[PDB]
């Protein structure tokens, strides 16, 4: 459901977040697919893109307004929804979080989870 007046504002960052990370264009499909497993390559590459996006701080706590803020109007409920359930985060460091709210979000509404 991305808008493409995304994927321009987000380049800079994706290609960072990926070197610094190790992650593959492979591993991003994967997610999109839902499949994703708890190996950092891509945990940490998803923490990273949040965080450059300002929906969470130095803990991986979500700013979820933000986060609402930035999805389609008819995603909303649904992402609200899920993310009632899902919030707030807990893991063992950021990256871990990352991978258990995106564990928690794709069994439960598996529209809403999207890796650019
Ligand atoms: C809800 C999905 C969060 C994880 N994906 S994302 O960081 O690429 C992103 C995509 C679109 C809007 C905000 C963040
Ligand atoms: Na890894």
């Amino acid at each position: 459901w991305v808008p493409p007046e995304v994927f321009d504002l987000v380049a800079e960052d994706k290609a960072r977040c990926m070197s610094e990370h190790g992650t593959t264009q492979a591993q991003i499909d994967d997610v999109n697919k839902g499949n994703l497993v708890n190996e950092p390559s891509i945990t940490c590459y998803m923490y990273c893109l949040l965080e450059a996006f300002s929906l969470v701080d130095d803990e991986a706590n979500v700013d979820e307004d933000i986060m609402l803020g930035l999805l389609p109007d008819q995603l909303q409920e649904r992402a609200q929804s899920v993310m009632g359930k899902c919030l707030p985060t807990s893991g063992s460091d950021n990256c871990n979080k990352i991978y258990n709210l995106a564990k928690c979000v794709q069994e439960s509404a598996p529209d809403v989870w999207f890796v650019i």
